[PDB]
């Protein structure tokens, strides 16, 4: 029954909710390992023996959850995924315990400071799909609801569980939506550096490159096993927000814009056992993912100088804070270009206040609630927003989102 | 063996040093309590019992540390603090010994980003000390040293350990220099909210405050268990900053200034199993622990509001990022404050920067470096200072520095 205080306002919560939790976390008694970005514990082949009590233990939180727990439709349940376990060695969830699942991976997942928005999560089944066009199709319906021009609604879309593990969906973008990335003759990149191993791998099978900026790329999509393939997003489908400034008539002249639509495809959803490989999932954008980390991190598109530049700023001496300076311009500039276009964006004051509210109910009438403080404090400003001052307790509940490795390192190719 | 890396440049560095650990976390296997701002394993009774094996365990250290390890003056070192915890249950450490050990309490310091000094300490040996008077005449030579005219020198002024428990000499200031703070009718605070439980202890015992926004605190200084005294610092030893910007000449009427030294004055110092209650410690200030924290924190200065109105900003909604762009501007103006005057003062890239540079030098010629995240990041602008991107290895090593109670609430009075 542990206890987690609010430095800024004494308010005191008390998880208890913890207790329930099962998977490890990378920290022993003598050593915290809080900061390591990619735990052994947070990666994903399982077999049968293990895979009931997972499938009793989400099946008693899931009809805990519809209020009837231990009734006859929760002993039936039991014994028919029992008896399906069985006889396939593996089990498929009802259309009600998948949207259940998949809501509650990402109401545990502890990274995420969105999570006030869990419950209204919409959940497409993808389960019945077997190429990778229907792979696209899916995805594109997906792109074009959870974008819903602008007014951004958060939605997963399920392609079928990994079964043997040879035959494996599995969308081999990192997001649905990513800018390309370009390597130079001098070695300087062009577009995102993040993707340019993916952009060659793209062009390694096919893709014929725009060499610009912001080259929405292709979706490369594996299907049940299969060599994936490349398909192209209708371009009326990817919605992107130009970044202008409400000050200065320059930063058009920077020429930069983004994507409203943020949708990871990588991560694999873990439900009562069972592993989801593909099952992309989208919300929208804090602002200071895309204007502190994608536009002004060093390995990515590194604006800050080219921005303090135009601002005529003091770039000699380190401690001018010229770099901190046209960090706060260009986050003003994403929020208010997202905003002049009514696509739904988030501030990190407004984002991490809201967290702070949630963190509440789930305390209140949950116990608790899992937190990465490592990622929950927004990348600027960190103690002005309320969650600086949150002690958090971290922990891995499950159903969860667990990172994999990439499909081309592990992919039995032709 | 583990493995860190820095995200933002692809180096592994490679720690063995986490296995000389001894004390605990906080965490689990299934717990992550890396948020939690006094861990009960961070915070100070002990018997002579297993006293020797923590001498034992310092000594070897220490030998190890001047070359000469397992040396007949290193057996005999041994046998004679064994000899001596026989005989009167407790034990003293030579000159050396104590500068060693503080030094590495120092550079064990995971929270601590100024490590990369660790071994330029000036350790001042007041282990003679019997009165408060003499406390005040320590307390005041290390001013005075430290501060040497504003090129600031790290320094430590060690009082005698705990014996029995209750005869023990603390300094009551949580830093020997620290602004009042006075609550209001209204109820609202004048001065530092922080201290406004200790100014009116302050006044309790005798003091007669200024009441005004920056009045030096007095000192309140317990020894050997006695109840403590009050005496004011000469003010010609209180070097201070007056804060301005140097393009905003209306900083100047926002009327703010600082003191040079930070001086932590209410930790306990751990050395091979002995116990420094009082052992107050100095360096030089980072810019946002003034700007960011001192000033801007809700339940300290809280100046981001006049500072922005001043501004002339978009003080109505949330997402016009008012509060950032009034918080670079408040640590530009200290930075360059403190610069203008010659007193020592690093920003929180510079300081940042080095401690990756220092922490390079642990791992090759230490093995490893522990450090917490959740500390180490500035709490501005995260993600453009490189300590954002470089995973930390967070363990408890010894000789160390630890949180104790408030005297107030454990002193036996009259
Ligand atoms: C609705 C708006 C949402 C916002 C504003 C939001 C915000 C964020 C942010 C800022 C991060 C940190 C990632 C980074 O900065 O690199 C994050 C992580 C994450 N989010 Fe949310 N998110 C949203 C929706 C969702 C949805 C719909 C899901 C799943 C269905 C989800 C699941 C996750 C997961 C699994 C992580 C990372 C956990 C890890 O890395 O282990 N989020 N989110
Ligand atoms: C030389 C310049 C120094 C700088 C720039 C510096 C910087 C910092 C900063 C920014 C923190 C975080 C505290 C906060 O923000 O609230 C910290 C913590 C700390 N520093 Fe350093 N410091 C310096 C010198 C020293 C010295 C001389 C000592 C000890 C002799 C020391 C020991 C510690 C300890 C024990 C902590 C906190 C650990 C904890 O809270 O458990 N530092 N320092
Ligand atoms: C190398 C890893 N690093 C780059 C972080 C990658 C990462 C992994 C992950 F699983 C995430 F959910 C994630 O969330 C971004 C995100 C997702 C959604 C739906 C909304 C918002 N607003 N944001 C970001
Ligand atoms: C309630 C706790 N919270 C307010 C943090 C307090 C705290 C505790 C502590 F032991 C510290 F060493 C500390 O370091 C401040 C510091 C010290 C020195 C010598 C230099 C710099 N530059 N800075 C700050
Ligand atoms: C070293 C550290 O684990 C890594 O830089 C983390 C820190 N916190 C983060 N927090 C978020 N939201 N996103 C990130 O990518 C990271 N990176
Ligand atoms: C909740 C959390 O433990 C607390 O706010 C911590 C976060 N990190 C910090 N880091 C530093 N340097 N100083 C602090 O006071 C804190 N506060
Ligand atoms: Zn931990």
């Amino acid at each position: 029954f542990l206890k987690v205080k609010n430095w800024e306002t004494d308010v005191v919560l008390t998880d208890t909710l913890h207790l329930k939790s099962t998977l490890e976390t990378g920290c022993t008694e003598h050593i915290c390992m809080g900061s390591i970005m990619l735990p052994s514990q947070h990666t994903r082949v399982a077999t049968k023996d293990q895979l009931f009590p997972l499938a009793k233990e989400f099946l008693d939180q899931y009809y805990s959850s519809i209020k009837r727990f231990g009734s006859k439709a929760h002993m039936d349940r039991l014994e028919e995924v029992n008896k399906e376990i069985e006889s396939t060695s593996t089990y498929q969830l009802k259309d009600t315990e998948l949207i259940y699942g998949a809501k509650h991976a990402w109401r545990n997942a502890s990274r995420c400071v969105g999570r006030i928005q869990w419950s209204k999560l919409q959940v497409f089944d993808a389960r019945d799909c077997t190429t990778a066009h229907g792979m696209f199709n899916y995805i594109c319906n997906h792109v074009k609801y959870a974008t819903n021009k602008g007014n951004l609604r958060s939605a997963i879309t399920i392609f079928p569980q990994r079964t043997d593990g040879k035959h494996d969906f599995r969308v081999w973008n990192s997001q649905l939506i990513r800018y390309a990335g370009y390597k130079q003759p001098d070695g300087s990149t062009l577009g995102d550096p993040a993707n340019v191993q993916f952009t060659e791998i793209c062009i390694q099978q096919g893709w014929k490159a725009p060499r610009g900026r912001f080259d929405v790329l292709p979706l490369l999509l594996q299907a049940n096993g299969n060599d994936p393939e490349l398909f192209q997003i209708p371009p009326e489908l990817v919605l992107e927000v130009p970044i202008r400034h409400p000050k200065f008539d320059w930063f058009k002249d920077l020429g930069l814009k983004w994507y409203g639509l943020p949708a990871v495809s990588n991560m694999l959803l873990e439900i009562g056992g069972l592993e989801f490989s593909a099952c992309p999932f989208s919300g929208w954008y804090m602002g200071t993912e895309i204007g502190v980390r994608d536009y002004c991190d060093n390995s990515r598109y590194n604006i800050l100088e080219e921005v303090a530049k135009k601002m005529d700023l003091d770039m000699r001496k380190t401690s001018s804070l010229w770099k901190d300076q046209a960090l706060v311009e260009i986050n003003i500039a994403v929020l208010y270009s997202f905003q002049s276009d009514k696509v739904t964006i988030v501030d990190h004051h407004s984002a991490t206040e809201s967290f702070i509210k949630h963190m509440e109910n789930e305390y209140r009438c949950r116990g608790g609630c899992p937190a990465d403080w490592v990622w929950i404090v927004p990348p600027m400003s960190g103690s002005i927003t309320p969650v600086f001052h949150q002690e958090m307790l971290n922990y891995r509940l499950t159903p969860s989102f667990e990172y994999q490795p990439d499909p081309w390192n592990t992919h039995v190719w032709k």
